[PDB]
């Protein structure tokens, strides 16, 4: 039955709402007064919706990862999608954690926000980690990424590091990488590095690297990295898209060559 | 126009993959409605049954829902290679039950007179390591990493061929789950003795891990933690476990108390500590 326990939450945190689902069966089956607010569509489009059409491409993989009724615990673990919108563009980032019950799957959408917008992260706490492979894959990423630079996990998770840097400062990961086999686990200091934030826009990073020496191999398991925002950047709207390119499989082969000497 | 296949080329093109390899079939499924629009003859020996109850089938449909969500994550347009111009994922398919396969996804452009973009997929039937070809003993290893609040971070492939588990029924579940009730409290002095150390290895036999068969495969196992440089604390830790003896059922990947919130905690708090 239910309604007034999505007008649970909210009253304290603005940005979420609730979904039920049937699965995988019907799909939407109730949704909180917000979601229109928060969607800024009337809920006549909370029809016999599929929910999975509400979500971009990318993301419905990742969702029905996480919404398997059988690793999903009771109501009484989360991940992100982003949300449309009005039939397309207009998309929103929600945080959705997922849950199990029967109605007459449960899940929690927090919108989330910049860190460039009020409110702020302070700029000392702008702070991300991310882990990347030997042949310069992300192996995962914190998610501080998201509102610092517009990217939810799956976007990076198995793309090329160098993508992400501005190409002036591509071939500094060479030496970086070079400094990292050295020190072997030692972590090292070394600003800056730009990234492209999701909406095309640059912004610059205070770095630090140190990577992991796999206890049996001794090789290089992957690569740490510590990421402090230096500066904002004017489009604070990192989480929309705007709509030498081979610098990255170069290099990228030259550190992963690299990293294959083992240390001892 | 080479960019767009058709289903004899494609019929012919895969009874060559097909041919250097038995255990593999292809399948082609449209964007749009995730029909099945090109099966391989394959697919009917590997997956015993008829090719008659394939075609006009949602490809998903033939999967367990369980690897469903895993299969839908990678085979995003977006993100898929384009076919002969990869990265993997493992599904359990309906037969007649389910069967193990590496699925390696990709884009292409299929006819039946005008093209239609397709997800292709080559599909590799997984084998036991207990199964000839044998995986040869001493190389009966896989490698775990876990969270210090004890949930698989991260599990090696060859987790599959020894206990049945594909990487979806470990990532993010509870390591002291999978081992024996038994050997679940000696995960706490492993812990310990990992936290007398900032990493280094240590041999640890014997453990023994369940093997979704529901058989028990005793392990030799060794373990280190991995030091986060910046917390000074272990951020998780590593095993790489040999395979002791193996089991009865060759058959691993065919399936059959709070122990657990319990220790977990425990091991959690450990970690806890700056080291030392």
């Amino acid at each position: 039955e239910l309604e007034h326990i999505t007008s649970e939450y909210t009253l304290r945190n603005q940005d979420t709402f609730s979904v039920a689902v049937s699965f995988l069966t019907g799909r939407i089956v109730y949704i909180s007064e917000q979601a229109g607010v928060l969607l800024r569509c009337k809920r006549d489009v909370f029809r016999g919706a599929r929910f999975s059409e509400l979500l971009a491409p990318q993301d419905v993989g990742v969702f029905y990862g996480s919404t398997t009724p059988s690793r999903l615990p009771t109501w009484g673990k989360s991940v992100f999608c982003r949300i449309r919108g009005g039939p397309d563009p207009r998309y929103q980032p929600f945080r959705l954690t997922p849950y199990v019950t029967k109605i007459r799957c449960l899940l929690i959408a927090e919108r989330i926000h910049s860190g460039y917008e009020a409110p702020r992260i302070p700029p000392d706490k702008r702070i991300f980690t991310t882990r990347h492979t030997p042949s310069c894959l992300f192996q995962d990423v914190d998610e501080r990424a998201a509102p610092l630079l517009g990217y939810l996990p799956q976007d990076l998770l198995g793309a090329p590091v160098l993508l992400f840097l501005h190409p002036e400062d591509r071939p500094l990961m060479l030496a970086i990488h070079k400094k990292i086999l050295q020190l072997a686990g030692q972590p090292f200091d070394h600003s800056p590095i730009r990234f492209c934030a999701r909406n095309g826009e640059y912004v610059t990073m205070d770095t630090s690297w140190a990577g992991f020496v796999h206890p049996w191999s001794r090789k290089v398991a992957f690569v740490l990295g510590r990421h402090k925002v230096r500066t904002a950047p004017l489009n604070e709207d990192v989480f929309t898209p705007p709509a030498l390119d081979s610098d990255i499989q170069e290099l990228s082969e030259q550190i992963h060559r690299l990293l294959l000497q083992p240390v001892h």
